């Protein structure tokens, strides 16, 4: 708890300073830059104001990163433990020891003070015993840098803590150079010490040159992130307290929103709506609902969400009495401006709860987020299923008014009580475009699936009803139950196909591509040429019509994280508006399905049959679906590597393991191998320089390893002979572009 931790957040800009006394040789570096806490990131332009380093740049990258660990993004049950976001207006220092295997050694001491809005680094080191024709002075650093795990424990008798970190500096020769890293932490002023427990920090870090900076520089773009506490695995009272709220707001809507439908022919005729007024009630239903929810995600930030969803209903609550008895008034001079006062509002009042609904429910649980909107899901479903059988009773009491007046105090009464929920006060409004967002060629066919997916039910809804009556003849009370089945089967995909979305991120892809695949299936059946010649049988309509719902269920879920991982890797925000934006998105891409499909399919109904009728349609879903490959299995360029080749070993021997590589070149790029021990950290074994022509082996194999690489394939082989009883470990295969990535990695067992 300090003054200055609710103004942390935000830019916060960073001047860094360095002066330097390594081996008898001085130079200094200054530079500017800003980060966030709440996004994590850490961008810093540093420029040597002396001239030639006498070090190489990575050496110093764990003394002016490292240093500056003030912007430490912290998970939730880990924000009490900040001792780097203690007290920022009075400063701290850190002492630093860092050896290097069997060479010289760094002793730095580092004073930070934040004045005004601005933080000021000063970083002082001392560097003693260097060689110049070593790994350091050689210049044989390559310019790239991993990621690290900094260790933090804290000791109350200097009330400050101390870490350790070792890091892996690449060779231009293939090995590595072991950093220890100490690190000694306390606070300058007298203040209130948050003492952390035992807990660890994650680097991401880039390195870059600008080719603008004439001088010596570098580039940062340092990710942090923090973990080190397990959570207890117990759902907390205050993220149900707002699931709960959530659920009465996809529950109590549902049953006002589905007997409004067939409730209009009870007046369509006594108001003098034409079949050019009934169908400018979709226009208007279509049209206003794509802008109200397109600046309603536009203007999520500046309305606010808290008047935005507990009135998202108030209005829901005027328009279940909004039809109260409308058989009173000759409406006539009143009709003239009630066309729009009928079903608009209806369409804003839903329009305006989920699209805010879907934001705060993503913001709760970004951990579970195709889990909860599919636990929302199936109970809808089971409210749906149960949905109008206790009606048997309450409008058989004193006429045809009772479902708006004693539903519609339910719904009264529920909306002023969502007012406890929210505690939400503000976010950033977002600098990127959002036709920038549309404009990126991924939603720009994921848009298509979905207008299709909503225009596959948005045909079949009035169309069984006018079907089965000729061949199958089934009363209108049956007309609904079929339907139900299929509700049945969205249950049954609401939960299981998202959870599992969950589990494995890059096999959602397929997973959309396979729904769309199948319910192009799921419609070829429904209506079949009788080319075919299948008879029509009730059951294997019913179960097409199950397997439709249980594709559709399976296709519907995975949209969402598909287009937040899309609106993230692409550079745009990491916050609550770019969630509000991509849930307008995705309730306006679902609300133009309700023009796109009823209306081309209904016309062709009766011009051409439900066989050919349902055709059309199943052949648009088939090529919507099938566009999904033509960007996805032609730029599957996602970093992997495979390794296999390891089994049980006849102790004293020969065998040899391989992995091969996909999505980069190795023309230009140097990759490493390491071993994994029962019960002892990592260890560098092999590594093959970028010109290959060299490679570096650990001294405990040398003699006895031999790396071998194929570009052709981009697949590498590490064979051996005369293998120990201690080579019983894991081996992985490691490369760095733009990023640390490692494979899997597979077993040798010596026994």
């Amino acid at each position: 708890v300090s003054k200055g931790e609710e103004l942390f957040t935000g830019v916060v800009p960073i001047l860094v300073e360095l002066d330097g006394d390594v081996n008898g040789h001085k130079f200094s570096v200054s530079g500017e830059g800003e980060g966030d806490a709440t996004y994590g990131k850490l961008t810093l332009k540093l420029i040597c104001t002396t001239g030639k380093l006498p070090v190489p740049w990575p050496t110093l990258v764990t003394t002016l990163g490292y240093g500056l660990q003030c912007f430490a993004r912290y998970p939730d049950h880990m924000k009490q433990h900040d001792f780097f976001k203690s007290a920022m207006p009075e400063g701290y220092v850190q002492e630093r020891t860092i050896f290097f295997k069997d060479d010289g050694n760094y002793k730095t001491r580092a004073e930070v003070k934040f004045e005004g809005d601005t933080l000021v680094n000063r970083i002082e080191l001392k560097g003693i015993d260097f060689k110049e024709d070593g790994n350091i002075l050689g210049h044989k650093l390559e310019y790239n840098y991993n990621s690290h795990n900094v260790y933090i424990t804290a000791d109350k008798q200097k009330n400050g803590i101390k870490a350790n970190f070792k890091i892996r500096h690449n060779i231009e020769d293939g090995g590595v150079q072991l950093a220890d890293h100490y690190q000694q932490n306390t606070p300058i002023g007298d203040g209130p010490v948050l003492l952390p427990d035992n807990h660890y920090l994650s680097y991401q870090s880039k390195l870059s040159k600008d080719p603008n900076e004439k001088r010596d520089h570098m580039v940062l773009l340092e990710f942090v992130t923090a973990a080190g506490i397990t959570t207890p695995g117990w759902l907390s009272r205050e993220q149900v307290f707002v699931l709960i709220s959530a659920a009465s707001v996809n529950l109590g809507s549902m049953m006002c929103y589905s007997i409004l439908g067939p409730f209009f022919p009870k007046e369509a005729e006594k108001k003098g709506a034409s079949n050019t007024i009934i169908g400018m009630i979709f226009g208007c239903f279509a049209l206003f609902e794509l802008l109200a929810s397109l600046v309603f995600g536009n203007y999520l930030v500046h309305i606010g969400a808290k008047f935005m969803f507990v009135a998202g209903m108030f209005v829901s609550g005027g328009v279940t009495i909004l039809f109260g008895v409308l058989d009173r008034v000759p409406d006539g001079p009143v009709f003239i401006a009630m066309c729009f006062l009928v079903r608009v509002m209806d369409a804003v009042s839903f329009a305006a709860a989920m699209t805010a609904s879907s934001s705060i429910l993503a913001k709760a649980f970004p951990n579970n987020v195709a889990t909860v909107l599919g636990s929302l899901e199936t109970f809808s479903g089971l409210g749906l299923i149960l949905g109008p059988p206790v009606g048997g009773f309450l409008y058989q009491s004193f006429g045809y008014e009772v479902p708006f007046i004693v539903l519609g105090c339910v719904v009264l009464l529920m909306v002023p009580l969502n007012m406890y929920i929210l505690p939400n006060y503000e976010s950033d409004p977002g600098e990127h475009s959002f036709w920038k967002l549309i404009a990126l060629p991924k939603v720009g066919l994921i848009a298509f699936v979905i207008n299709s997916l909503s225009s596959c039910f948005g045909f079949l809804d009035p169309t069984l009803s006018l079907f089965v009556l000729e061949k199958f003849n089934l009363p209108a009370g049956y007309v609904g139950l079929v339907f139900l089945g299929m509700a049945l089967s969205y249950a049954i995909s609401s939960p299981l196909f998202g959870l599992l979305s969950d589990k494995r991120p890059p096999l959602r892809k397929w997973l959309l591509v396979f729904g769309n695949l199948i319910t192009a299936g799921c419609y070829m059946l429904l209506g079949p040429v009788p080319i075919l010649h299948i008879k029509s049988q009730l059951w294997l309509l019913v179960l097409i019509l199950v397997v439709s719902g249980l594709s559709a269920g399976m296709s519907i879920i995975p949209t969402f994280p598909e287009i937040l991982s899309c609106a993230h890797e692409n550079g745009f925000e990491e916050g609550l508006s770019t969630l509000g934006l991509v849930s307008g998105l995705f309730s306006a891409m679902w609300s133009i399905g309700a023009f796109m499909g009823p209306t081309l399919g209904g016309f062709l109904y009766e011009k051409i049959g439900f066989e050919w009728a349902a055709a059309i349609q199943g052949l648009w879903a088939l090529i919507s679906g099938l566009a999904m490959g033509l960007f996805y299995l032609l730029e599957y360029s996602q970093v992997q590597l495979v390794e296999s080749g390891g089994a049980l070993v006849q102790p004293g021997g020969s065998l040899r393991l391989s992995c091969a590589a996909s999505g980069f070149p190795v023309n230009r790029y140097s990759m490493r191998w390491y071993r994994q021990a029962p019960g002892k950290e990592r260890e560098w074994v092999a590594g093959m320089s970028s010109a290959g022509d060299r490679s570096s082996y650990e001294d405990s194999v040398k003699g006895r390893f031999t790396i071998s690489r194929d570009d052709a394939r981009n697949t590498v082989y590490l064979q051996m002979n005369s293998l120990k009883p201690e080579d019983t470990a894991v081996y992985y295969c490691n490369v760095n572009v733009g990023f640390e990535y490692w494979g899997q990695g597979t077993q040798v067992t010596v026994s």
